[PDB]
């Protein structure tokens, strides 16, 4: 009853079947995509959110294209880019007669209105952005968007009546433990901090050929290379640039409240979960009731690995984080010969026998390596220099300062069924693109 | 006849079935969900429930709300949000005409009666707290409620006439031994004292990547770290702040009293534990019958495990407790290793060997290796240093006063089959949140 | 014919049958019950005592509840609770017109006689102790109660013409022994003195995680951990204070002698013995032909130990007995190692390999072995140090008085097939509970 495009041999079909145990998930290839994973777990997505809300439910479509939202019987107001637009048109032109029970003729209607007065909101399409939208609803769907900040975006709709908010998108704990790089590699997806795309051996990333003669010059200091805002993702071959502040923010807590002219009591929950893809429910209430922890807390079925590598960037060396996801049964076959110190070496070895057919996507089985050892280096410290229970052994210096001894951190490994926690923010009280040609085309298919 | 919304091929279907043998336990997944073995534990102790209790009986339904209790033929009064009372006003109208073997139009009149006046006290809804709710009924179920003080909310259920309370939710014994963090692994459920959120390798928390080069300062010397009264629970992805006081009041002794302007004498009986979740059995009844010891019991099925850990709390070396659950047959293919002093690293490596499909969730096999691997060494210790039968060896120290060594315990191990036992207080005698747009919004709906 | 709430796999079932042979025993198991064990001997140890017992015969049922003694055709005369007393009255008022067989309109007037005034003898209630009881009978049954004096009670019972009592309940043997712990574990139960409560490796004890830093002070001297009069049973989870004299005096003699106003020669045999759980059989005669040894011999089926072991109780190392039943083909396995002195660790090692599904329970296996140990060790000091037959080395001491050695006896091992036997008194001639709203409460449902 749901087709996928995916290969009939696809690995992941097993892992979308649980995450979508509800479905009878059948892969239907017909296209060669390089990022089909994900597709397929949208698709998947979205036919929950629909089987989820009411029938009678008016759907706000934030950051989307009309043209994917019309064969459906839900009312989909897609409010978000120009060839998207004109698909749309081109579909609803092309199916004007052929059916008539998804209000095809009203939406032709609906974009003719548009397209005459761009500032219309009639009920199936809008132009305005989400916060310049005004066509009041029920359910939100933010579906593969990243560049707009959650808690705005959210009261923004929540003034306008929106009850129900349904994100789907990569894991946002990769970027709320700010690593500077990581790969999703079950949907082929990498991403970089702009700093580190000219790196060697992460995902994303393009190096030239050197052979290290002249020390290359720079009118300033780095002297650090942490994580800026820019990040890249490239999902198969899709390029997207992303804030990590505007990723960061829909690392949503349990609750959380957004206070205004109007008050929201919003809960945030994640109700799919698919090695690093997760689709969350946001459940707005208006009113202030109950206290807020500003915890935000990620289930991980699968591992987590956020480790330091030592790579080259413009063939400097230097040393930044990078996350990845390990299948839970490869860190389950690794607990034995963790529990020993393993050089990365041995550990990159016993990963490639384990992985015998692939479980996992080799390119990132030397950093796992490297960050198991580095675990189990660091597990062995930790039981080699035991404490007393209960005491501190923090000194003081000079002064009423008390300061203490931190240790080398170069891994931190969220287990299967461990569970990562965040302090967020859990309060938030601060919170005309088109042009002639493109009316024109879009009225010549009308 | 109980369906279970778990995998076909859980583990924990085995153990849920042996824990509720009067039911046909059936898995029917249906969703995702990341803790499907708590609610499935959950929705059979209410099935339960339910089959023990009278059916003209009036249910207190504390710290819950009626969009999970409207599809049952027993009177159940709902005393505890804004979501939740949304979805049960939703379910209501869908199923107003639909069924009527449910009394939905005498629910719907009383809910209408309840939006009218906040105060009303309608017999199958109210907006009170369990304190301040009137409503008189002789059943109390408390499920998955922590956040009350067991003996206050059981003796203003007394005095409304419950004799009998049902109490769902996690085993309080980790809170009774003091537990820093703690799991609850068959339920993918980790707790962690928010004092040691920070740290690295325990279920429930997140740090960062560092170097140790800065030894970070703070204005307060800690010097100890003992567990606060805050804690965290992370049952999958849902979190859940708690308070230990009030998790250890649920900690009932076998008999106690609850004194005041009525007397009652109140039996708690565990009446069903399942790997770390337990519903318990209140008996109230009017008068000061009998004696209380002052004695809680705890029996353990499974190996009960508190053992002293070291880990990395925001970088700082610390040691703390960590509870965990280890399954019976684990425990007892532990019993011939344990004669000898084995080390954490061959324990672990003897743990996994076990584990081969996994007995028990990996993350927790190391801890509980070191917790083994001390547990054996005291054995020995204890077997190397045997004192004299009925003597002790105090020592006078310059008074009347008299001291004696405390040894090295860093791991309590309760097998399979033995009870802890606690001391705990038998005698007890030191016993307005609505909205105008969540009016406004359930008036909506009816 | 005779159903029993336990799992058809258990190994119990088979010591069970063979402890009532009479009976078809079969596993109806409809609760996860903790202490099922106990719980299934008890109800096959009424079904014998009612099969032995005349049909026309009238029954004091000392210390319990009506609740359980209904749905019978026997006249039971329930002498002893609130909840007790509330569940009876329920099951009558639930049951009055559906079955008329048991005489229960008869039962119900009875009941409300006794709540209109408290000093009513009705012949199938009563509110008074066993000793204010006046109600005449030729059958006793001491199901599961220990809390009184033995002799006291059956001579106010033969008073009131009482021939035959039945007494159904863990072996007295232990405290016999006087052993400060124990353990009955084919029914999960462990008992311990109160001042052992915060041991650490027996049945029933919790303690708490130290370092051994700080010698904790006592205004009192201990010098001596002697067992005290308090002891502490859990059956399962079930938490029960009991009195150690109360307990040795249900330990009673082969024949003995109740002497007063009227006197008996009174008889006690165990006519039932599985694995810990005895009932004893007593037949009273007025008049006091024969004579009395003061002895009371109890045979073992299975391994007794009592075994001197090393603990910590608060900290504190201390050595005291712990007592345990040990499977007889266990014992039986273990001869041939025990020739020789064996290591506690090879004992342990040995028993584990033996105990390959689990013969007895592995928490009593480290002491166990412990005990074998010892008891190997003791065994060829008595074979390296052989006397002269019919001679003692009691030496003089400067007076008319004259001291022999006492050697280290560590362990006593009644093994299979053997009898301990005690010296215990024979000649005993040394022998308004109600509240208004229980009666309200009572009523109510009448
Ligand atoms: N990081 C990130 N990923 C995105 C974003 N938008 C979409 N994606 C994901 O990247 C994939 C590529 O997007 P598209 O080229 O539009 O593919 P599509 O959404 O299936 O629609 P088609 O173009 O018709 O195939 C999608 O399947 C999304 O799962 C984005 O803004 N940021
Ligand atoms: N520690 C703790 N656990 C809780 C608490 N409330 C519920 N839980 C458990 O955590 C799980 C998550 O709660 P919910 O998100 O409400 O799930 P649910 O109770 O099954 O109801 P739904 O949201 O409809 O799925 C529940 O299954 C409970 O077993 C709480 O207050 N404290
Ligand atoms: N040591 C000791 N054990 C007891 C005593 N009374 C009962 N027991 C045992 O402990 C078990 C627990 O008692 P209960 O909770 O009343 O169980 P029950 O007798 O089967 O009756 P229910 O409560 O209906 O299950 C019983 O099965 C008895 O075998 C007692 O006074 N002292
Ligand atoms: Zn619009
Ligand atoms: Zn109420
Ligand atoms: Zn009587």
């Amino acid at each position: 009853p749901v087709y996928v495009d995916i290969d009939a041999d696809s690995a992941f079909l097993k892992a979308l079947q649980r995450a979508y145990p509800m479905f009878e998930v059948e892969p239907r290839q017909v296209t060669p995509n390089d990022h089909a994973n994900a597709r397929a777990f949208s698709h998947l997505a979205i036919k929950l959110i629909e089987q989820e809300i009411d029938p009678d439910s008016t759907i706000l479509d934030i950051g989307s294209a009309p043209a994917r939202r019309m064969m459906s019987d839900r009312k989909y107001h897609c409010v978000c880019d120009p060839e998207r637009l004109a698909n749309y048109a081109r579909k609803l032109a092309s199916a004007a007669g052929k059916v008539l029970d998804r209000n095809i003729s009203g939406k032709i209607g609906d974009l003719q209105a548009v397209m005459a007065v761009p500032d219309t909101e009639t009920p199936t399409f809008c132009l305005h952005t989400d916060v310049s939208c005004r066509q009041r609803a029920d359910v939100a769907i933010y579906q593969d968007v990243y560049a707009v900040h959650a808690p705005t975006s959210l009261y923004h709709q929540a003034i306008k009546g929106v009850r129900l908010a349904y994100w789907v998108g990569f894991d946002t704990t990769p970027f709320m433990y700010n690593a500077m790089a990581g790969a999703y590699p079950s949907y082929s997806t990498n991403w970089a901090d702009e700093q580190v795309l000219k790196a060697k051996n992460i995902g994303l990333c393009s190096t030239d050929l050197t052979e290290g003669r002249r020390g290359k010059l720079s009118i300033m200091r780095g002297k650090k290379l942490e994580p800026c805002d820019r990040v890249l993702f490239s999902v198969g071959s899709t390029l997207y640039p992303e804030s990590r502040k505007l990723l960061k923010s829909w690392h949503l807590p349990s609750v959380f409240h957004l206070k205004g002219k109007l008050s929201f009591t919003c809960r945030c929950d994640t109700v799919v979960s698919c090695e690093g893809y997760v689709v969350k429910r946001i459940t707005m209430s208006p009113g202030l009731y109950g206290k807020t922890t500003g915890y935000a807390v990620t289930h991980h079925a699968d591992g987590f690995l956020m480790c330091k590598t030592t790579d080259t960037v413009d063939g400097e060396r230097v040393s930044f984080s990078v996350c990845t996801y390990v299948p839970a049964t490869i860190c389950d076959q690794m607990t034995g010969i963790l529990a020993t110190e393993v050089t990365p070496e041995d550990a990159q070895k016993l990963l490639v026998g384990l992985n015998q057919t692939n479980t996992m996507k080799n390119y990132m089985i030397p950093v796992v390596a490297q960050a198991f050892s580095k675990w189990a280096k660091e597990c062995r410290k930790d039981m080699e220099d035991e404490k007393l229970l209960g005491v501190r052994e923090r000194t003081l210096t000079c002064c009423c300062l008390w300061a203490f001894k931190k240790q080398k951190t170069h891994t931190v490994y969220k287990r299967p069924d461990t569970q990562s926690i965040q302090k967020v923010q859990a309060e938030f009280d601060s919170f005309s693109g088109l042009s002639i040609p493109l009316r024109t085309r879009i009225k010549w298919l009308l």
